[PDB]
C-alpha cells in the first residue's frame, strides 16, 4: 500500500530488472499503481541500443503541428499535418532559435515557461510512428514483445488486439504536448526515453480519475455534450494551477534519458517534452486490468476509435464471472488500491 498515492521511482539491480512482468508485479505490490504512474530507472549497464547514430536517417512520414487555443490554464489542442521529414531534419528544426528550449533555472521554471508560452509558436511533434529502435536480441523490457496477457490472447486464442501492443516512436521538441488521457480501453502503457531532453508528466491517481472528468465536463460542456468520453480525443489541456485551485489531487515527475515510465489502468496523465528527444511506447495488460477493460467509457462520437472485445479475457481469466458478466449481472465498483 502506497497511501499518499505519490509517484514512485524504482532503481532495480540487474537481477531484479531482467524480468519485466515479474518486476511490474513487484511494483504493484508496493502500491506503485495508486499514483497512476511510476518511474523505473534500469541499471546503468543496460543498453537497449548500442548506437543511436543511424536513427538520424529515419523518416517521420507525418509530423504534427500542435495548435493550442484557450486561456488561463484551459486549452484545446488540434493537429495540422506537415511534410514528411527525416529525424536529422527534425532535430535541426527543434534546435533552431524558433523551436529550441528557452533558458531556464530549473524544471519548475521551465514548467512555468511552458504554460506561459503555449499559445505562441506552434511546436511540431513527430508522433505515433510505427516501429522500435531496440537492437535485435535485447530480451529485457523489449517494448515490441512484453509477453503480457494481451500477447497471450492474440497468439494462443487468435483474437485481434488492435495493434495496441505494437511499438510506437515519438520525436519531441520543446513544448510538444500530450493532453490529459487514459490509455485506450484503460490499458497500461510503458514509455522509454531513448535519448534527448526530458519529458515531464502529470498524473492523477486512478481513485481520483472521476474528479478530473467532472472538472473537465464543467470546463468543456461543449466537448462533453457531443461525447461521453471526450478526453479520449486527446485534445484537452488543464494546467496544474487549475487542478490545485479545484482540489484535484495530482503529482508530477520528469523522465530523463534512459528512463522508463509506466502508466496504470485509469491513470490520467499529461505533459510535455523539454526539447529534442525520442521515446518509444506501447500498451500492455495484466489480469488486474480486465475489470477496468470491462467498465471503460468509450468514445461515442467517432468511427475508428480503439475497442477491444473483453469476452476472451473474462472467459479465460475470470471464468467464475463470465456467465454473470454476459447476463449483465456482474456489477461492481473498482478498488484502485488492491
Ligand atoms: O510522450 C508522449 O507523447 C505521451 N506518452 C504517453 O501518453 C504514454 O507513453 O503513455
Ligand atoms: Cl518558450
Ligand atoms: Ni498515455
Ligand atoms: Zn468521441
Amino acid at each position: 500500500l502506497n497511501p499518499s498515492c505519490k509517484i514512485m521511482t524504482f532503481r532495480p539491480s540487474m537481477e531484479e530488472f531482467r524480468e519485466f512482468n515479474k518486476y511490474l508485479a513487484y511494483m504493484e505490490s508496493k502500491g506503485a499503481h495508486r499514483a497512476g504512474l511510476a518511474k523505473v530507472i534500469p541499471p546503468k549497464e543496460w543498453k537497449p541500443r548500442q548506437c543511436y547514430d543511424d536513427i538520424d536517417n529515419l523518416l517521420i512520414p507525418a509530423p504534427i503541428q500542435q495548435m493550442v487555443t484557450g486561456q488561463s490554464g484551459l486549452f484545446t489542442q488540434y493537429n495540422i499535418q506537415k511534410k514528411a521529414m527525416t529525424v536529422k531534419e527534425f532535430r535541426q528544426l527543434a534546435n533552431s532559435g524558433k523551436y529550441c528550449t528557452p533558458r531556464y533555472l530549473d524544471y519548475e521554471d521551465l514548467e512555468r515557461k511552458y504554460w506561459k508560452n503555449l499559445t505562441f509558436v506552434a511546436p511540431i511533434y513527430g508522433a505515433d510512428i510505427n516501429g522500435s529502435i531496440y537492437d535485435e536480441g535485447v530480451d529485457e523490457w523489449n517494448i515490441a514483445r512484453l509477453n503480457t496477457v494481451l500477447d497471450v490472447v492474440e497468439e494462443e486464442c487468435g483474437i485481434s488486439i488492435e495493434g495496441v501492443n505494437t511499438p510506437y516512436l515519438y520525436f519531441g521538441m520543446w513544448k510538444t504536448t500530450f493532453a490529459w488521457h487514459t490509455e485506450d480501453m484503460d490499458l497500461y502503457s510503458i514509455n522509454y526515453l531513448h535519448f534527448g531532453e526530458p519529458k515531464s508528466w502529470y498524473a492523477i491517481p486512478p481513485e481520483h480519475g472521476k474528479r478530473l472528468e467532472r472538472l473537465a465536463q464543467g470546463f468543456f460542456p461543449s466537448s462533453s455534450q457531443g461525447c461521453d468520453a471526450f478526453l479520449r480525443h486527446k485534445m484537452t489541456l488543464i494546467s496544474p494551477s487549475v487542478l490545485k485551485k479545484y482540489g484535484i489531487p495530482f503529482d508530477k515527475i520528469t523522465q530523463e534519458a534512459g528512463e522508463f515510465m509506466i502508466t496504470f489502468p485509469y491513470g490520467y496523465h499529461a505533459g510535455f517534452n523539454h526539447g529534442f528527444n525520442c521515446a518509444e511506447s506501447t500498451n500492455f495488460a495484466t489480469v488486474r486490468w480486465i475489470d477496468y477493460g470491462k467498465v471503460a467509457k468509450l468514445c461515442t462520437c467517432r468511427k475508428d476509435m480503439v475497442k477491444i472485445s473483453m469476452d476472451i479475457f473474462v472467459r479465460k481469466f475470470q471464468p467464475d464471472r463470465y456467465q454473470l458478466w454476459k447476463q449483465g449481472k456482474d456489477i461492481y465498483t473498482i478498488d484502485h488500491t488492491k
